[PDB]
C-alpha cells in the first residue's frame, strides 16, 4: 500500500507526476520545494525503494544518468492522495472556489 | 518548517482542515485513511508536536475531552502543500479536467 510512504517519498512521486525526470532534475525540484539542499544519499536510496515498491520505473540512459517515471501504480498513489486531500479540503463553497482558482491559474501558466 | 513535517503529521493537518475534531475523532479519520489501527502512543505525541509548532490549537473542553483545530499557520501549511501538489499534477488539460471533476463532485456531495 502506498499510503504508508514517507513525506519525502511522496514528494518524489509528486515531482514525477509532473513529468519523468533525470535523478538530478528530481533533486533540484525537491530543493526548490524544501528550500534547502537535498543530499545525494537521501534521494537515490529512496528512488531505489520506490522502484522496488513498483511505484517508479528507471531507464538507464548512461553510466551515472537515469530517467525516472511513475508506473501505473505510482500514478494511482499520486491521484489517491490528491483525492483524499481534496475530499477533506473541499469542505464548503469557499474552499471549492479557492481550489478552482488554484487550478485555473495553474492552467493559465502552462 | 511546515514543509519538513512527517506524512503522519501532514495527514493530521489534512483531517483538521475539514473541521475541528476531538482526539478520538482524529484517530478514526486517520485509521480510515491508513486502513489500519493508529495507536494512541503515536497520535497524541504528534498532536502535541503540532501544537508546539503553532500549527494546531488544543481547546481543553469540559470533562477530559480535547478538541483540536488548525491555527492560521496550520491552515497556511495545508494550502501551501495543496498548491504545490496541484502545481505538479495540473500538467496539461486532461489533468486539469480530472481535478476539476474531483472538486466539483466533492462540493456536490456536501
Ligand atoms: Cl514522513
Ligand atoms: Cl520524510
Ligand atoms: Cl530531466
Ligand atoms: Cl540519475
Ligand atoms: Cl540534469
Ligand atoms: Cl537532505
Ligand atoms: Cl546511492
Ligand atoms: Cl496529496
Ligand atoms: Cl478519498
Ligand atoms: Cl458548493
Ligand atoms: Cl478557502
Ligand atoms: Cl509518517
Ligand atoms: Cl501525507
Ligand atoms: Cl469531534
Ligand atoms: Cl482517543
Ligand atoms: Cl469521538
Ligand atoms: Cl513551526
Ligand atoms: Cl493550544
Ligand atoms: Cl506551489
Ligand atoms: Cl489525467
Amino acid at each position: 500500500d502506498a499510503r504508508d510512504l514517507t513525506a519525502f517519498q511522496k514528494n518524489i512521486l509528486t515531482v514525477l507526476g509532473e513529468e519523468a525526470r533525470y535523478g538530478l532534475a528530481i533533486k533540484r525540484e525537491l530543493e526548490e520545494y524544501y528550500g534547502e539542499e537535498v543530499n545525494h544519499g537521501r534521494l537515490y536510496p529512496n528512488l531505489d525503494d520506490l522502484v522496488n515498491k513498483g511505484l517508479v520505473e528507471k531507464s538507464e540512459l548512461d553510466k551515472r544518468t537515469n530517467e525516472y517515471a511513475l508506473t501505473n501504480e505510482g500514478f494511482d498513489a499520486v491521484v489517491d492522495d490528491l483525492e483524499w486531500t481534496l475530499s477533506k479540503f473541499v469542505a464548503d463553497a469557499d474552499r471549492r472556489e479557492r481550489v478552482e482558482t488554484i487550478v485555473a491559474d495553474d492552467a493559465a501558466a502552462l
